[PDB]
C-alpha cells in the first residue's frame, strides 16, 4: 500500500501509525533514550506481563492495554509503584489518535522509545488488538525481592517463557534507572551507560558489590560495584533478582553468555519481546506493520570493557562452562560519575502530562 505521506506500507491499517510515530518523538521523547523512555519500555512489560494460563481469563488479558484503560486500578498495586507516569503521558495519545487501540499503542510505543538507543533491534510490530478487555488482578509483576524459582514460574506461567528467553528479555536493564527502590535517591542506574542498549549490565551485574547509591536498607536491593554519585549523577544500584539470576545454577552461564555479545543478546532480546508483545492474542489474527517501526540509531561497536576502578579481580563467576572473554578496563584509579543526562548534563527535564493514574 501507499500512505498519505508517499511512504509505501505493507497494510494500508499500518499508515496509521506513521503519524502516531512522529507525534510521539516530537512530543515526549525527542529522538533520544531518556527518561521518557525508559519509562515507556517499562509500561511495555507492566501492561503484556498481567496474564496467567493457570488462573484463567480472568486473571488478566495481558497485552491488552489494561493500564490505560483501568488508569485507577492496576498503577496502584505495590508491584506497579511509579508506572503512573508513562500511563498518564501516553493517555493523551489514545484519545488524539483514536483509530488504534490502547493495547497498540503500548507495544508500539516502546518499540519506537527503544529505536532511540544505540545498539537496540528493530521490533516486531504486529497490529490489530481490541480495544476492549478488563483490569487484571494483584499479584502478576515480578518484583525485585523474588527468588529465581519464584520468578521462573511466573514468566512460564505468563506465557511459557523459558529460562534463556527470560534472561534476554532483561537486556532492557541496559537501559534503566530506578526512582521508587530507594526513597532518598532518583534515578540511580543499573549499568554504567544507561543510554546505550550494550552488554554492560550483564558484565557489571558480576562484579563484587562495594556500597550502597543511598541507603542500605532497601527491599530488594544489594550491594552496588559502582556506588558514587555526586548531586544529580546518581550511582549505580544492584537488584537482588538480577544479582540472583546471574548466580544461579539454571541461568548462570546463559548471563554470562551476553557479555559482549552485542549481536546475540540484540538479536535474542528481539525473539522475546515478539512473544511477549502478543500475550493473550492469536498472532495469526494480527495484521504485520513491522516496516513502520522507525530503524533504530546504530552503536559505535566497541566491546564491552571494565569500568574505571574494577577490573578482572573483582569478578565473581558462576559458570564453570563457559571461558569469560579478556576485556579491558577504562583507565583511572577512581570511579567516574555516570552521567544523569544523554548530553551529558545534570539538567534535562523529560516532558510529563496530569493524568488519572
Ligand atoms: C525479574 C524481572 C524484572 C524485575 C523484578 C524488574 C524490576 C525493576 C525495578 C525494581 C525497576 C525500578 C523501577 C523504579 O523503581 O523506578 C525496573 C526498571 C525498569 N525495568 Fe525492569 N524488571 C524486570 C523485568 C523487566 C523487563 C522484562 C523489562 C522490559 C523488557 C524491564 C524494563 C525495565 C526498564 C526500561 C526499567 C527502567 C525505567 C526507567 O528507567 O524509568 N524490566 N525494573
Ligand atoms: C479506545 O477506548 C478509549 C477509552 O474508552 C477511547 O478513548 C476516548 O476517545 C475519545 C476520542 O475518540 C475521547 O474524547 C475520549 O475522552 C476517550 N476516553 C478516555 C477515557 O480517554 C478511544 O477513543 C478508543 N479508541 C479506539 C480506536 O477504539
Ligand atoms: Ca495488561
Ligand atoms: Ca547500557
Ligand atoms: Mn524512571
Amino acid at each position: 500500500a501507499v500512505c498519505p505521506d508517499g511512504t509505501r506500507v505493507s497494510h494500508a491499517a499500518c499508515c496509521a501509525f506513521i503519524p502516531l510515530a512522529q507525534d510521539l518523538q516530537e512530543t515526549i521523547f525527542q529522538n533520544e533514550c531518556g527518561e521518557d523512555a525508559h519509562e515507556v519500555i517499562r509500561l511495555t512489560f507492566h501492561d503484556a506481563i498481567a496474564i496467567s494460563r493457570s488462573q484463567g481469563p480472568k486473571a488478566g488479558g495481558g497485552a491488552d492495554g489494561s493500564m490505560l484503560l483501568f488508569p485507577t486500578v492496576e498503577p496502584n498495586f505495590s508491584a506497579n509503584n511509579g508506572i503512573d507516569d508513562s500511563v498518564n503521558n501516553l493517555i493523551p495519545f489514545m484519545q488524539k489518535h483514536n483509530t488504534i487501540s490502547a493495547a497498540d499503542l503500548v507495544q508500539f510505543a516502546g518499540a519506537v522509545a527503544l529505536s532511540n538507543c544505540p545498539g537496540a533491534p528493530r521490533l516486531e510490530f504486529l497490529a490489530g488488538r481490541p480495544n476492549k478487555t478488563i483490569a487484571a488482578v494483584d499479584g502478576l509483576i515480578p518484583e525485585p525481592q523474588d527468588s529465581v524459582t519464584k520468578i521462573l514460574q511466573r514468566f512460564e506461567d505468563a506465557g511459557g517463557f523459558t529460562p534463556f528467553e527470560v534472561v534476554s528479555l532483561l537486556a532492557s536493564h541496559s537501559v534503566a534507572r530506578a526512582d521508587k527502590v530507594d526513597q532518598t535517591i532518583d534515578a540511580a542506574p543499573f549499568d554504567s551507560t544507561p543510554f546505550t542498549f550494550d552488554t554492560q549490565v550483564f558484565l557489571e551485574v558480576l562484579l563484587k558489590g562495594v556500597g550502597f547509591p543511598g541507603s542500605a536498607n532497601n527491599t530488594g536491593e544489594v550491594a552496588s560495584p559502582l556506588p558514587l554519585g555526586s548531586g544529580s549523577d546518581t550511582g549505580e544500584m544492584r537488584l537482588q533478582s538480577d544479582f540472583a539470576l546471574a548466580h544461579d545454577p539454571r541461568t548462570a552461564c546463559i548471563w554470562q553468555g551476553f557479555v559482549n555479545e552485542q549481536a546475540f543478546m540484540a538479536a535474542s532480546f528481539r525473539a522475546a519481546m515478539s512473544k511477549l508483545a502478543v500475550l493473550g492474542h492469536n498472532r495469526n489474527s494480527l495484521i504485520d506493520c513491522s516496516d513502520v517501526v522507525p530503524v533504530p540509531k546504530p552503536a559505535t561497536g566497541q566491546p564491552a570493557m571494565f569500568p574505571a576502578s574494577t577490573g578482572p579481580q573483582d569478578l565473581e563467576l558462576s559458570c564453570p562452562s563457559e571461558r569469560f572473554p579478556t576485556l579491558t578496563t577504562q583507565p583511572g584509579a577512581s570511579q567516574s560519575l555516570i552521567a544523569h543526562c544523554p548530553d551529558g548534563s545534570m539538567s534535562c527535564p523529560g516532558v510529563q502530562f496530569n493524568g488519572p493514574a
